């Protein structure tokens, strides 16, 4: 399994900060740039839980998902997550959940191959009460 092409995806999120340079549009989570990040909207803060959804560009049999946090800082580093999948873009179901440390390290989810047109990362808890993500990848 290899990473699906990010340019064939579309990212949307429940909350996103406007483009203020390197943050925080949902689409910055899939631009192949470690220095740009999705960040939940702040001023005013939109409280967790918040989610980011990747429309994959097709119906794929996916087996791995990676979460690269922002670097240089910690706000929004996700520490309690769910990963959900959908086959229709509306009906979602949980396939992964757990805890990550607030460190900058790549966080990797592996799961049984399952069919998906969309993947949704739910940030339940995150540093500062924000959620952010530098790069998200999905493997099929
Ligand atoms: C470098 C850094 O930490 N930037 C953060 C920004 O990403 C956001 O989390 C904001 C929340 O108000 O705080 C800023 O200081
Ligand atoms: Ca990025
Ligand atoms: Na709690």
């Amino acid at each position: 399994a290899s990473a699906l092409p990010q340019g064939n995806m579309k990212a949307t999120a429940t909350s996103e900060h406007p483009d203020v340079g390197n943050e925080g549009l949902a689409k910055f989570a899939i631009d192949g740039k470690e220095n740009t990040i999705w960040h939940t909207k702040y001023n005013p803060v939109e409280e967790l839980p918040q989610s980011i959804t990747l429309e994959l560009g097709g119906s794929y049999e996916i087996n791995k998902f990676t979460y690269l946090p922002r670097s240089g800082a910690k706000n929004g580093n996700i520490t309690k997550y769910e990963l959900h999948v959908s086959e229709d873009g509306n009906n979602f179901r949980k396939i992964s959940e757990g805890n990550w440390d607030d460190s900058g390290s790549l966080k990797t989810l592996k799961f049984n191959s399952t069919k998906a047109t969309h993947v949704k990362l739910v940030a339940l808890e995150g540093v500062g009460g924000f959620a952010s993500a530098a790069e998200l990848n999905v493997f099929a």
